[PDB]
């Protein structure tokens, strides 16, 4: 039985349009991810986030539940197209009283509310405008930040600008099978760079109008990108989508700088004069901790997500699989977080996000066993409180997910929730990982 640190947080984790439901009430208006949902072919049979889980409705009884749970923090995203439809103009309030409400909640049950302003939902008016290859997108992401942080501010002291923005600069811009479903090399670089400028200019506006005492921050899904053989090609083949997958973003985000070999690599694809001279520095914030997220490693040896490392391949990476057919190694884990000590000393970690899609169901007594994601998570756990031991500062792990949830362009058909969603009627059934959990996060101990 390991034991970890005085002070790690236990959370779990949710995404905004993942959950919320009530797409089209209160004044919220359309995000890329609506419209990229109701295009046919997009999402698996057709589903859309117009329900979800129904949460913006249910938000008390789920707050409830965490208290049940015992969970010490709450990872939510706020939706901007509630907060501020269209991207642009003033705030509407009652978009920021649903999150209101729910922080205040949160508080008067001694959860700590962590809040990520950007989880993918944006306005399509930005996309109509050029979405994230379009300058003007950071800029107006960093107003958004300013109304968020200014409402919001006295209530979330724990902020995240953006979630895994890799996955919406090349999947969304690259290879297109995430919204808003483009397809190009350059337009998924110059994302990527807007995503690292908005995000720059958010911090910006959060420290300037959070008080003293709040926690800024970013969410990477760190690619942990292993080699399929010893072969010194294959060594390249790491740098190349080490330096895609995380050094596009942890380069200017925390070294202010972009990588020169990720510049050499993408020589053939652009000269980066979209990098307008001071936008590294301004990308460049001071952050109170690194936000993780972490479910499987890369093996390795115009429609892609890694435009300039068409030489590369890459590979099943051994061990069992879950519904997603990801590969379940708690080591990709353990070298990930060393990886990250290694290159950011002083920088605090957290796990924002960590879990498994497995096919769960409710049986005719009603219950819902989930035994292999137990075993997911204890194992993976365990390499974090391994990382630990080696002197990583990791100081909290937020289970994804809550809520069984609208898993993007895979629908309603993965479920990675620690509690079970009857869709139809919107009906939570606590599952076995449910109570597990409960008792670690209540002990601190992991068996
Ligand atoms: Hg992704
Ligand atoms: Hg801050
Ligand atoms: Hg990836």
């Amino acid at each position: 039985a390991l034991t970890f640190p005085e002070g790690f947080l236990w959370g779990s984790a949710t995404a905004s349009y993942q959950i919320e439901g009530a797409a089209a009430e209160d004044g919220r208006t359309p995000s890329i991810w609506d419209t990229y949902a109701r295009t046919p072919g997009r999402v698996r049979n057709g589903d859309t986030g117009d329900v979800a889980t129904d949460h913006y409705h249910r938000w008390r009884e789920d707050v409830a539940l965490m208290a049940e749970l015992g969970l010490g923090a709450y990872r939510f995203s706020l939706a901007w197209p509630r907060i501020q439809p269209t991207g642009r103009g003033p705030a509407l309030q009652k978009g920021l009283d649903f999150y209101r409400r729910l922080a205040d909640e949160l508080l008067a049950k001694g959860i700590q509310p962590v809040a990520t302003l950007y989880h993918w939902d944006l306005p399509q008016e930005l996309e109509n405008a050029g979405g994230w290859p379009e300058r003007a997108t950071a800029e107006r992401f960093a107003e958004y930040a300013a109304i968020a942080a200014d409402a919001l501010g006295d209530r979330v002291k724990t902020w995240t600008t953006l979630n895994e923005p890799w996955c919406s600069a090349f999947l969304g811009y690259g290879s297109g099978v995430h919204a808003p479903g483009r397809t190009d090399p350059v337009a998924a670089l110059r994302a990527a760079h807007h995503l690292n400028l908005g995000h720059g200019l958010a911090v910006q506006a959060l420290r300037d109008r959070l008080p003293a005492d709040a926690q800024c921050s970013v969410t990477l899904n760190i690619h942990h990108v292993r080699p399929l053989t010893d072969s010194d090609a294959d060594a390249d083949a790491v740098r190349r989508i080490d330096a895609l997958a995380n050094r596009v973003f942890t380069g200017p985000m925390l070294q202010g700088a972009y990588p020169e070999d990720l510049v050499k690599d993408t020589a053939g694809l652009t000269d980066w004069s979209f990098v307008r001279d001071g936008d590294l520095r301004l990308a460049h914030q001071k952050l109170d901790f690194l936000g993780v997220n972490y479910y499987s490693p890369t093996l390795v040896s115009a429609h892609s997500p890694w435009p300039g490392a068409d030489r590369v391949a890459f590979h099943q990476p051994p061990g069992e699989t879950t519904a997603m057919g990801w590969a379940v190694d708690p080591s990709g884990l353990y070298e990930l977080l060393r990886r990250l000590s290694s290159d950011f000393p002083a920088l605090p970690l957290v796990i924002t996000e960590n879990g498994a899609a497995f096919h769960d169901y409710a049986d005719p007594e009603g219950n819902v066993n989930d035994p292999e994601r137990i075993a997911y998570v204890r194992d993976h756990l365990a390499a974090v409180h391994r990382a630990i031991k080696d002197g990583s500062d990791v100081r909290g792990y937020f289970l994804w997910s809550l809520l069984d949830n609208f898993e993007w362009a895979h629908g309603y058909s993965k479920r990675f929730g620690a509690v079970y969603v009857d869709y139809p009627t919107g009906t939570r059934i606590p599952k076995a990982s449910a109570r597990w959990y409960a008792e670690v996060a209540r002990t601190g101990v992991l068996p």
